[PDB]
């Protein structure tokens, strides 16, 4: 098993700024970390995979950084669709975990 403890559990941002992230895991898992990103009501979508890959079609707004244990994602100015609970998810090992989250709520 590995543990997935996110920072902050919420923060407060207005619409253009930058907001930052933070994922630890409890042990390495490289670069298998993915970035989800959870509207209330509606199932987690994909952002970015391999710690780093943004997937294609996303917007480049959305970047991850760090590899092993510390991973950051960075939203670099916040549209008002960006408003959301973001998780973080290591897939190196089964089962797949998740952080616990951070909602980024509007200002």
């Amino acid at each position: 098993d590995i543990q997935m403890t996110q920072s902050p559990s919420s923060l407060s941002a207005s619409v253009g700024d930058r907001v930052t992230i933070t994922c630890r895991a409890s042990q390495s898992i490289s670069s298998y970390l993915n970035w989800y990103q959870q509207k209330p009501g509606k199932a987690p979508k994909l952002l970015i995979y391999d710690a780093d890959d943004l997937q294609s079609g996303v917007p480049s707004r959305f970047s991850g950084s760090g590899s092993g244990t510390d991973f950051t994602l960075t939203i670099s100015s916040l549209q008002p669709e960006d408003f959301a609970t973001y998780y973080c998810q290591q897939s190196y090992s089964t089962p797949n975990t998740f952080g616990q989250g951070t909602k980024v709520e509007i200002k």
